[PDB]
DNA sequence: TGTCTTCAACTGCTTTCGCATGAAGTACCTCCCAACTACTTTTCCTCACACTTG
């Protein structure tokens, strides 16, 4: 029933200017932040795209 | 009147990030509590003596 609402029009001038929003599971088009507490470099926390891996 | 020098006392830190799993102080005091035994408590039960009789 909500999938059908995700697209509903505006109700209030007070919100009209916004979308709603989806709060939406991690996905293999998303980057994320790796860190290795060693941190002792910037080269030690990198950024890798995320590929869900079934049965992990 | 003025400026300088050493020593000892005082200040602040000296790996990061998480699991465990939190527990334990205690003197002085006690009033409450649990105890053993005896004593006490409430209802009930049943007999008994004297004067008089003949």
């Amino acid at each position: 029933a909500l999938a059908n609402q995700l697209l509903t029009p505006s109700s209030n001038v007070s919100t009209h200017t916004l979308n709603k929003k989806v709060y939406r599971h991690i996905k293999n088009r998303d980057v994320v932040l790796m860190n290795r507490q060693p941190t002792l470099h910037k080269a030690s926390m990198m950024g890798h795209k995320v590929r869900v891996l079934p049965n992990e």
